[PDB]
């Protein structure tokens, strides 16, 4: 109901430079690059998403959503460039997606990092619920890694701002990832913040299995029947019953019986106090993750003079 006074910043194409392709596909191509606001003497590492009329509209809808959120655990939109191909300029998350990260660094990821990631994702989702935003595509796929100690939620291509006095979004026909969806979303295309909680549970299962595919080998058509019988994702080997019970609660058929994101923050925060009591990982105590200075950014951006580099989180309007 409140007016959305978020500012949409229009960027000139000449004040940022593409450096390398990060990903390419039907959705478009994301470039790693530097944004140099003219006259500010700063260089901001950015990800540039480059997008047909229907594709131009969906790009601007995503920009609308990202420009309306401001939280340390939700990805930051810096602005848009109105070229022949509309471009989204976002904060560079140099360590990639959390799904790829847990797969690549499986042998050096301890319980402290896993539980902290669960807290940060829950904080970001709780903020989105405070903003009356339903993500509809929460997954380890769509959590990006700024540093091993700091992750943020991204990919708002499916995200829907709940209209005034609306408790749910009713989709129609759009292709959706079934294996992360709540059962009521599968059967009835009904999406709520509590449906996001279900997807949060699958996301935690992805992390605790170090990036396993949920319901692996099963076609998506069979998924809805599997869940109706009462079958759920198995208990990950490293998970105590304490952690697994939280995931199971996210998968209750009664959406109101699932935990709230503000409660998921609390419960995982308690476990993060004593992480080895709740996740059992061999060699946990001796594991180490990089967490890199100026030398880190010279190699990342393929440029020597990184004296004026500034991360987007320290560049405020
Ligand atoms: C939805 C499909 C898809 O793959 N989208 C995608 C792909 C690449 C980047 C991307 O968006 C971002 N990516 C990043 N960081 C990042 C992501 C992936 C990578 N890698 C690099 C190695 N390999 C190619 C896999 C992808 C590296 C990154 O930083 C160096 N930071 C911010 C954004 Cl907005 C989205």
């Amino acid at each position: 109901e409140a007016p959305n006074q978020a500012l949409l910043r229009i960027l000139k194409e000449t004040e940022f430079k593409k450096i390398k392709v990060l990903g390419s596909g039907a959705f478009g191509t994301v470039y790693k690059g530097l944004w140099i606001p003219e006259g500010e003497k700063v260089k901001i590492p950015v990800a540039i998403k480059e997008l047909s009329p229907k594709a131009n509209k969906e790009i601007l809808d995503e920009a609308y959503v990202m420009a309306s959120v401001d939280n340390p655990h939700v990805c930051r939109l810096l602005g848009i460039c109105l070229t022949s191909t509309v471009q989204l300029i976002m904060q560079l998350m140099p360590f990639g997606s959390l799904l790829d990260y847990v797969r690549e660094h499986k042998d050096n990821i301890g319980s402290q990092y896993l539980l902290n990631w669960c807290v940060q994702i829950a904080k970001g989702m709780n903020y989105l619920e405070d903003r009356r935003l339903v993500h509809r595509d929460l997954a380890a796929r769509n959590v990006l890694v700024k540093t091993p100690q700091h992750v943020k939620i991204t990919d708002f291509g499916l995200a829907k701002l709940l209209g005034a006095a609306a408790a749910e979004y009713h989709a129609e026909g759009g292709k959706v990832p079934i294996k992360w969806m709540a059962l009521e979303s599968i059967l009835h295309r009904i999406y709520t913040h509590q449906s996001d909680v279900w997807s949060y549970g699958v996301t935690v299962w992805e992390l605790m299995t170090f990036g396993s595919k949920p319901y692996d080998g099963i076609p998506a058509s069979e998924i809805s029947s599997i869940l109706e019988k009462g079958e759920r994702l198995p208990q990950p080997p490293i998970c105590t019953i304490d952690v697994y019970m939280i995931m199971v609660k996210c998968w209750m058929i009664d959406a109101d019986s699932r935990p709230k994101f503000r409660e998921l923050i609390i419960e995982f925060s308690k476990m993060a106090r004593d992480p080895q009591r709740y996740l059992v990982i061999q060699g946990d105590e001796r594991m180490h993750l990089p967490s890199p200075d100026s030398n880190f950014y010279r190699a990342l951006m393929d440029e020597e003079d990184m004296d004026d580099v500034v991360d987007a989180d320290e560049y405020l309007i």
